C-alpha cells in the first residue's frame, strides 16, 4: 500500500514509459513507484501487480490500448554505401545481421502479404536491443528494430530504413490492471489522460 | 572464424563494453559474438562461456577498469531543496534507487560506513530508467560514474556529498585454462 508496483516491457520502457512515469511522479511526489522491466509478461501473476504494461493482447483484466510499435529493418549509411542493399527479404542471408531479443526470429511481411522468416545466426546477437542498435550505428550490419527505439536516428539520417516494403506486423501496447486503492486509481487516470 | 559467447554486466554494457566490442567485430568480420547482459555474474557456470566480464573479484582474472558509484542529482532538484551536508540527511530527500544499488552502502574517505535502505520515490531493476528520473529532478540517486560521464561533464547531473561514495570495485575479464578466436578477443581487450 506504500507503493505502486508496475511492470513494463523490457526494451521499450525508457522510450515509451519513462516520460509518462516521470510526469506522474512529478505531479505526485507523495506516491512511490516500484518498476520492473519484464522480458515476457505471459507468465506474470496479475494478483502480484497493480498495473501491467505489455506488448500484444493477453484474461479477465481491464485492458487499455495506449500505443503500438512496428519493427523495421535499418542499417547505417556507412554500411549501405559499402554493400549492395537487399532488394528482397531473402537477400538478408548474404548480409551481416544484428539480432536482439525478442527479435532473434525475423518474421517479415511485405505490402502484398508475403511472409519471409529469417532465423540466420547474427554476426552480433544480444539479449537486449539497445546494444544491437549501437552495433548497427557503427555500420556492422542490418538489424530489425522497433521504430520507436530509432525514431531520432531515422529523422536525422544516422540510420536508414532498408527493404522498405517489409516489416514485422505491428503490435499494440496495452495497460492492464485488476476496491482499487486511491494511488493506483490516480495513476491509471493519469495514464488515460496523457 | 567461429562464435564467441561472452557475458557482461547488466547496467554497464552499453557505455563501457560496446565501443570495445564494436571495434573488435569491425576488425574481425568473420567472428560472431553472442552477448548476454547479466545482472549477477555469480549465477554463471564458467564452462558455458568463453569470456565473462564481471564487477569485483570472482579462473584467469585480468583487471580492465574500475567503477565507483556516486550520489548525483539534477540542478533543478538541487536548487529546490537544501542539499544534504551529512550522509544521514539522505533520509530527508527523495531517493531514486536501481538494482543492484537498492541498498546504499556509502563510505567516506576515512572508511566510515553509512547505510541507507529507505524506500525510494522511484525504485527499479535497471539504472538507465533511474538516471532518466534523476535528470528530471525527481531526487537523489546512487549511480556508477562511468554511466554518467556525459552529464557530469557539463553539470546536467551534479555530484552531492562529494566526500561519500560506494566502495570502488574493479572490472575483470575472465576466461578458462584455447580457440584462436578467443585469444584474439582476449588480446584485443587488453590492448584497448
Amino acid at each position: 500500500s506504500g507503493k505502486i508496483k508496475i511492470s513494463t516491457p523490457y526494451n521499450l520502457t525508457k522510450r515509451m514509459m519513462m516520460p509518462m512515469l516521470n510526469g506522474f511522479m512529478s505531479q505526485y511526489p507523495e506516491i512511490n513507484i516500484e518498476l520492473t522491466t519484464e522480458s515476457n509478461a505471459d507468465q506474470l501473476d496479475p494478483t502480484e501487480w497493480d498495473v501491467i504494461f505489455r506488448v500484444g493482447p493477453q484474461s479477465s483484466l481491464i485492458a487499455r490500448k495506449i500505443g503500438s510499435v512496428k519493427d523495421i529493418l535499418v542499417a547505417s549509411p556507412e554500411y549501405v554505401n559499402a554493400h549492395p542493399m537487399p532488394t528482397h527479404a531473402e537477400d538478408l542471408h548474404d548480409h551481416f545481421l544484428l539480432k536482439g531479443h525478442p527479435l532473434l526470429k525475423w518474421t517479415l511481411i511485405n505490402s502484398k502479404g508475403e511472409t519471409v522468416v529469417n532465423v540466420d545466426r547474427g554476426r552480433f546477437q544480444a539479449n537486449a536491443l539497445n546494444v544491437v542498435r549501437s552495433a548497427c550505428s557503427e555500420g556492422l550490419g542490418i538489424t530489425l528494430m522497433p521504430d520507436v527505439m530509432i525514431k531520432e536516428y531515422i529523422a536525422d539520417g544516422s540510420l536508414v530504413r532498408i527493404l522498405p516494403d517489409w516489416s514485422a506486423n505491428p503490435r499494440d501496447i496495452y495497460m492492464l490492471y485488476n476496491h482499487l486503492p486511491e494511488k493506483v486509481r490516480l495513476f491509471i487516470d493519469y495514464v488515460i489522460a496523457y
